[PDB]
């Protein structure tokens, strides 16, 4: 399997003016669906296993699907833990193989979120994996993190890549969402670590792309994949409702979502850069 | 894993009047249906890898699949290869450590059907695992087969269980279809082996159970489960169209799925028999 | 495959006065030594890969190699990392789905003892895997661990199962040892955790005896079964040079073993322990 | 892992005039001397798993056992089972994933050598891996196959590599052996497939290098190597027989192995031929 550290993709990425897209997986035909994407484009990437696809399905099954569908696919991969709010969860996903695991700490006070980030760091730092943090809450579509936060959690925490809230949340936007890149760029000069993106689901290409030159090398998207995916089902079966080859139906939406996944990536920049993970 | 012959779980079915439901796979959550549809009623249980999934999602990656979401199963589970017209398809499920594995000769002629049968039937014999053969066409709801071809075609071949045209179709029925009873009758004292029902979906009830007590062991049901699913579906998505969690709209797929999957498992006569494999 | 914690195994040992033998593993022969043992006696066991193994064989392979001789076994056993001097190390062994390591720090500082070893701990508990350390050097043959700084180790780091100088060494005994039993017995009333015998190899086995009924519950063995080993396998060549059958040579290193890891077992008060789990 | 399929290995070496070895693995240490070996020749090898070995490890053991330790190596590796005179264990085999099985049918009749072995073949043609079948005895060194019965059997069976007959035996020789060398060439012009040399330990080399021009593809090698390994503990134990580290007896014995499979390596021609695949 052609697996790699989520830090070796997202120093690359960051060293490079791109961003790798961690693309949120739910079942088969979706993990699919971002497989194509990526061997089409030549483009690396992240599988994120997260909290709701592992209360449905479970995180070992979730990680065993992958690898089942990675017979053909020869693009880097990464799959990543996102959201995890519990040691024991990331240490179950390290000891599954994943590539990366973020331990979002983000709900505890700083003291606690540095404490158990930095222990999650040190296992990660020991196996080659990558590592994510948070600092700063962010929350659903229904406080930007300073500079100072963010540099004293990135050095005693020793992450790979930070997670910080500047102006995304999860879900559908309602009000068009406008980043702090301010506050990005004066990260840049002081944290000097890459930035993870969360929310990026509709936030408009042209702050993704502006953002990414400030910094941010992962860029979360999972709801605008199955809003693609739910799209391409319910056309299927708004126009034949008896229509049960789950091959059709399914199958329209998992089309449909590997068309945002391919235009996700190259908003990122990331098509063609499998070529510099080979050698 | 709990994984049986399907050669086991079929001649104790066939000796104790029952029959075991072979529910076809297509994805997660259709394993995951017929599995906690199994494991709920202790029921012994085939799932089928046929060949439209095969198109579709692939054959070691559907086996692989199936293996992922066996960690809380402890009922007998069979992996079953449908419809194989290929010699080398059926190998490759042999390798890839299926438990029973239909080559369907029925499209050959006489002699050619007998001898790659035969051969599919000695591989499955040295490994312990289930061999189905079909003599007799069954085609689709858009010959019943003779007592003679029947015997000699069992004969010749030692398949452990068989598939005959005996009034059954794959699809949604379009008129009722109305079983050739007096000849499996004949086939019971004739032939002397369990036999296998195709287009299991949409036959009345009550005929499901008149076969069973005639020697009908394997029921195997496809369309009814995806109609089941795709009704749940359905469903969450003409009530609320903007729905993208997929845990809600697939999910409701996997439970109604279920239910279906529940009441084919106890119009068998399949639940409570997992204590019959245990010892 | 029949894979237990190593907490779940040592406890019991621990609540019901008896040992569990950590017999140290080397290749395909040893590894089926063991386990054939094992199963005759229906007791639960450790095997323990170590610092020489991995040497010579690697860590993820030997893991793999147990498993592949695991098919027809149905007893509790429990596959250790021993004597890892690295937290990277341990971290591999835990990726490769070990059931209990051991972070030997007992060479550094107390307090770096007490850094590293609570990290792997607080990774062992969280994936339900045993987790032994150290607190005291144990050398080779060729000095007793305090009660106090026993119970301090033990609170701060959390292990499962304590390893702790109390009169045995590594390697073959030039001396005979004298246990320190009273020490023993302190520390299982104030530190009440199951203790691990290092230097398990060549003891007397009365002082064994007596050191598993004052909480010792692990007890390490590695040289008396190479030893073992090694003279089945001199005695076939030594009569039969031109014998080039592996199968009868190394096969008779692996009976040898096999008696030994069986006298341990019963010596050890394991045998017949597999039904209480 | 980097596997391939036996027909693939043995066609290139007989369109090239060269062979592929196919070493008879016991254990962990003699997997991991012939692929060193294999790994510093830059060769494609074949890693037997004949029929004593299944008996003492078993055959789903001994392939996961190789399956551990191809972690570290790049060149073309072969896992056949050798041997074989069971329509089930070969079918094992080709369940558990070996690259090539040798039906011997050579014991039966030969309708019924045919009937078997052409079973075989279909399955091994299905799946990608080669197939060898046997027409004509080949015993111990304690006759010669014809050409024309060569011929029925291969175009009935369908085998991808054939062993016949031609001059060698199993074991230690007693004499020096003499390979039927015109046979040889016959079957390379009529029966047109590559020819398996059975007995290959202790064959004069010049009389190998010749076969191999000849259109023997694949050399079996198997007492050759055992000598070899017990040679090496022999020398460790003789010498030190309170040794009791594994990996310095054990360990010598792999370096004596691994030195005999690199001197055969380069007796096929098959040096550096990793490169071509
Ligand atoms: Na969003
Ligand atoms: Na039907
Ligand atoms: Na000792
Ligand atoms: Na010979
Ligand atoms: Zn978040
Ligand atoms: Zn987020
Ligand atoms: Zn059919
Ligand atoms: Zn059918
Ligand atoms: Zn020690
Ligand atoms: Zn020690
Ligand atoms: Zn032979
Ligand atoms: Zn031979």
């Amino acid at each position: 399997m052609s697996y790699v550290s989520g830090n070796t993709l997202i120093q690359h990425a960051w060293q490079h003016g791109y961003a790798i897209g961690a693309f949120s997986v739910h079942n088969a035909e979706t993990i699919r669906a971002i497989l194509l994407a990526a061997e089409q484009e030549q483009a690396p990437v992240m599988l994120q296993i997260g909290q709701k696809v592992i209360s449905v399905m479970g995180l070992k099954p979730m990680k065993e699907m992958i690898d089942a569908f990675m017979h053909d696919i020869t693009v880097p991969v990464c799959i990543h833990l996102d959201h995890s709010r519990s040691f024991e969860q990331t240490m179950e996903a390290v000891q599954a193989g994943f590539q990366s695991v973020m331990f979002d700490g983000s709900h505890l006070s700083f003291d606690e979120n540095v404490r158990i980030t930095r222990a999650v760091a040190d296992v990660a730092h020991a196996l080659n994996l990558g590592v994510e943090g948070e600092i700063g809450k962010i929350g659903g579509t229904e406080l930007i993190t300073s500079c100072a936060e963010a540099l004293k959690f990135s050095e005693l925490t020793t992450v790979d890549y930070l997670a910080v809230s500047i102006g995304t949340a999860h879900g559908m936007y309602k009000q068009e969402p406008k980043l702090a890149f301010e506050r990005l760029q004066e990260m840049r000069e002081i944290v000097k670590k890459p930035i993870v993106l969360h929310g990026g689901s509709g936030v408009p290409d042209e702050q993704i792309r502006r953002a990414i030159t400030l910094g941010v090398a992962k860029v979360n998207v999972d709801t605008e994949l199955r809003q693609a995916f739910t799209q391409g089902v319910s056309e299927v079966l708004a126009a034949s409702p008896d229509e049960y080859v789950l091959a059709v139906s399914l199958g329209r939406g998992r089309d449909v979502m590997q068309q945002k996944v391919i235009e996700k990536i190259r908003l990122f920049g990331s098509q063609g850069q499998a070529a510099a993970f080979a050698g």
